[PDB]
């Protein structure tokens, strides 16, 4: 009964990155689900939650290239595809991984 | 004649990190270089500069997960192989890509 | 109706930092509010909200040395009050200002 | 014969933020140094060294407010002056502290 969610934040305007394409992919394979985020820069339903979810590592695929592509950052920008890889431990345990995200940087944390 | 630099600070002790693993691999390839970063938390060596430096999107395995074992950080670590994707556009450009890091959240940014 | 929010994330131990003090004070003013965060991180109720809340400047004390200490980072830590100065524009917007923070480095944002 | 010095990147544009202005005082005390950023974001001799420098808290008054005011980033903006309290312990240790900024958070560590 665990969960894996996430959260997106511009921190160049302050608000929520919404439109966000996200790849989630198990660590050797190939994308198994692909989200796009809603206005509060969530998803509805979790990434990974039950039986879905299975200790192993993950990688998540935040398609930052298109988004400031969208409100302006370049026609060759710096960051594309900005990827996060973890490893989820405990089946059972809830997830929380947000990202900070800027045009030249990002936080990457486990917040809850 | 571009340069591609890094850097590591571990910011549970606010001292470099040194001897952690760091792949860097074209964006589609595998490892093409694997060096372990020194007391400064740095590579005397660019991880790419001159003709080996072109635009292109590349990845960079920096060995998080060893690191903190060797410090510790648990038996199955939250963060393994921290992963970076970014696209360097001129090729004759440089890039210091530095790397925050802490058990649970790390900072990737473009300093100089 | 405003309202003022915060919350604490230990990127050491990947877990909510609870009963963290937690200064507010206007800008030129002294303390006004002192708060400890709960288990999960946060204070019960917004440091402000309502008629409270007034545009202009605002500062947080998060006393992130004490916290650390009854951890422990040291007899005389780097960060002993990691003070936070932000303004306030709109009297009825909300505002979460989260706190990531580590022994030797700390993310203030503006998340959601 | 310790050292502090410091270091801005704008995350925005992804280069060193200069000119600006930054504000150093003794915990309690007021200004007793005002300097202006070079365009590497750094200062041409550090905030302190040698004698100067000594145990206890200071605290750092980034302005950030003017600096992204200058290339806007409102008329009244969230982010007015960054601060900054940290403790140096050792008279003789180094201590760079680079500022990580971008319009709506950013990032205070310790580098080196
Ligand atoms: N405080 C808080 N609340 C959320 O709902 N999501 C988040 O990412 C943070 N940091
Ligand atoms: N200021 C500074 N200097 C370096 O040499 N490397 C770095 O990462 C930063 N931020």
């Amino acid at each position: 009964m665990g969960k894996l969610t996430t959260h997106i934040l511009d921190l160049t305007c302050g608000k929520p990155a919404a439109n966000v394409k996200i790849g989630l992919k198990r660590l050797g394979e190939s994308i198994m689900k692909e989200v796009y985020t809603n206005n509060d820069g969530r998803v509805d339903v979790p990434l990974l939650a039950g039986e879905e979810l299975m200790s192993g590592e993950y990688v998540m695929e935040f398609h930052a290239g298109d988004y400031f592509a969208s409100k302006n950052a370049a026609d060759q920008p710096f960051l594309t595809i900005v990827t996060v890889r973890f490893q989820l431990a405990d089946p059972d345990a809830h997830y929380h991984i947000p990202l900070l995200l800027s045009p030249f940087g990002y936080q990457v944390y486990r917040g809850s």
